[PDB]
C-alpha cells in the first residue's frame, strides 16, 4: 500500500513523500506513467513498471511489513507477490533519495500533457 | 478516473485539482480516509465513500464522459457505475467548491500518521 511507500519514502528521502513526490513528473503522480522527466520521475516510471510486473497483491491496497533496521528499508515479507512490491517501493523510496541532487521543484505538478507516451515496461 | 474529477475540481473551484487536491487533509489523497481536518477534506472524505459503494467499475482508472453545460458537471454516462462515479465525482468537486471558503493550505501534504482512523463509510 501507498501507506508503506509514504513511509519508505520519509523514512529514506526524510521529504513529504505527498509534497514532493505525489505530483513530480510524468511517473511520480497519482495517474499513469510518463517518459521521465529527470532521475527523480525515472525512480516513479521505474516503480510504476515494477507494479506492472505484479500478480497476486494490489499495489495500492495490500500492506506488507517491512522494518527500518540499520536505517535500511528492511522488508519482512516472504509472499513472493508483497514481498517484490516491498522491493519495487523500497527501490523507489532508496532511488527517490539518490536522486534529490537533481530534484527539481519545477517538476512539481507537471502537467500530464507536456509527457510523452512512456516505452512500455 | 483521476482525469474526470481533476477536471470537475478545476471546472467547479477553478483551482489546480492536483496542488489544491492532490493531497489535503486525510482524504484528498492517494491513501484512504482519515477522520477529515475540515469540510473540505470532508469532502473527499465523502467521495471516498462514495467510490466504496460503486460496484462494476474503477473509479481510479476508468475513464467516463460527463458535459459542462450552463457551467454544471452533467453526467452523460448511462452506464450504472460509470454514472454514479461520475456524480461521486461531480458531488465532490461541486463540494470542494462549496468549502473553498474554508480551505486552509495547512493542510496540504498532510501526513497520514497524522491522520484520524475514519470511522467505516
Ligand atoms: C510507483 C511510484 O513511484 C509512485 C510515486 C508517486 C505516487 Br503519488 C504513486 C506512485
Ligand atoms: C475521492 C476524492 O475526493 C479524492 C480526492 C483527491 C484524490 Br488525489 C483522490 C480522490
Amino acid at each position: 500500500s501507498l501507506f508503506e511507500l509514504g513511509k519508505m519514502i520519509l523514512q529514506e528521502t526524510g521529504k513529504n513523500p505527498a509534497k514532493s513526490y505525489g505530483a513530480y513528473g510524468c511517473n511520480c503522480g497519482v495517474l499513469g506513467r510518463g517518459k521521465p522527466k529527470d532521475a527523480t520521475d525515472r525512480c516513479c516510471y521505474v516503480h510504476k513498471c515494477c507494479y506492472k510486473k505484479l500478480t497476486g497483491c494490489n499495489p495500492k491496497k495490500d500492506r506488507y511489513s517491512y522494518s527500518w533496521k540499520d536505517k535500511t528499508i528492511v522488508c519482512g515479507e516472504n509472499n513472493p507477490c508483497l514481498k517484490e512490491l516491498c522491493e519495487c517501493d523500497k527501490a523507489v523510496a532508496i532511488c527517490l533519495r539518490e536522486n534529490l541532487g537533481t530534484y527539481n521543484k519545477l517538476y512539481r505538478y507537471h502537467l500530464k500533457p507536456f509527457c510523452k507516451k512512456a516505452d512500455d515496461c
